[PDB]
């Protein structure tokens, strides 16, 4: 099996704006779960074939990964900050239908949803 293609991640036939809270889910947010330890797994989509994980793409119809969520920031992919939101808990959600609770990767994974969930308790005022 291939991989399938990333996400897309910018697309001229979308309305752009730049928000408070879209900021904030690139310079602390993302920034934050971005620099921490466990976030190297989570940087890029998950390569199936290069990991030997044929059967990946076989149950994970939404991937969705920090590295697509940066790109989606830096291209004004998102109008609303729920969007961006939602991409992220998918990419947790897809972490734990995939993975046996307790697996490495899982504690990997709960631990930045930890600080990911404290960050979006002080998203800034909306315009
Ligand atoms: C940067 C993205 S990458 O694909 O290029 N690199 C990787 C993504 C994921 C990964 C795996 C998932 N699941 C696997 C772990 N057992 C089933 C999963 O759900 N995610 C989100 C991510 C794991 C990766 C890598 C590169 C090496 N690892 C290993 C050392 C790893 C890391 C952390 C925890 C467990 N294992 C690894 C080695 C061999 C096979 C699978 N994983």
């Amino acid at each position: 099996l291939e991989n399938p293609p990333p996400p897309e991640t910018s697309n001229p036939n979308k309305p752009k704006r730049q928000t408070n809270q879209l900021q904030y889910l690139l310079r602390v947010v993302l920034k934050t779960l971005w620099k921490h330890q466990f976030a190297w797994p989570f940087q890029q989509p998950v390569d199936a074939v290069k990991l030997n994980l044929p059967d990946y793409y076989k149950i994970i119809k939404t991937p969705m990964d920090m590295g697509t969520i940066k790109k989606r920031l830096e291209n004004n992919y998102y109008w609303n900050a729920q969007e961006c939101i939602q991409d992220f808990n998918t990419m947790f959600t897809n972490c734990y239908i995939y993975n046996k609770p307790g697996d490495d990767i899982v504690l990997m994974a709960e631990a930045l949803e930890k600080l990911f969930l404290q960050k979006i308790n002080e998203l800034p005022t909306e315009e």
